[PDB]
């Protein structure tokens, strides 16, 4: 049961700031424009402890499978090859990728009915807001 209040199909409905995020983890022009544009839906399932997470847009189709505190290989949509690792803190996902010494941290909180992804790399962060699919 822990995840279950993640657990759905959910649809980006707001951006802020994620130009300047991409900026900062180093995505080159062309994809920083068109990753921007999407409008992903994020499809989260847990089976036992494997939790996996979808992300299908129109710019890439990504999908990471792991369970809590438990390191994996991921290809970030953008082509980096990080090495991350997902807990749960205090009921946020917390995402953590790390590849050529940088670090990069996604969470994921669920408050009142969206789901908000707050994404931060050095001092910038963005936030984006799903909504229930
Ligand atoms: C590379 C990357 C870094 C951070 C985030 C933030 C994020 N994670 N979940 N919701 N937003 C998304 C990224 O990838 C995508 C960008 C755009 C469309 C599809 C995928």
């Amino acid at each position: 049961h822990m995840c279950d209040a993640f657990v759905g199909t959910w649809k980006l409905v707001s951006s802020e700031n994620f130009d300047d995020y991409m900026k900062e983890v180093g995505v080159g022009f062309a994809t920083r424009k068109v990753a921007g544009m999407a409008k992903p839906n994020m499809i989260i399932s847990v089976n036992g402890d494997v939790i996996t997470i979808k992300s299908e847009s129109t710019f890439k189709n990504t999908e990471i499978s792991f369970i809590l505190g438990q390191e994996f290989d991921e290809v970030t949509a953008d082509d980096r090859k990080v090495k991350s690792t997902i807990t749960l803190d205090g009921g946020v996902l917390v995402h953590v990728q790390k590849w050529d010494g940088k670090s990069t941290t996604i969470k994921r909180k669920r408050e009142d009915d969206k789901l908000v992804v707050e994404c931060v790399m050095k001092g910038v962060t963005s936030t984006r807001v799903y909504e229930r699919a």
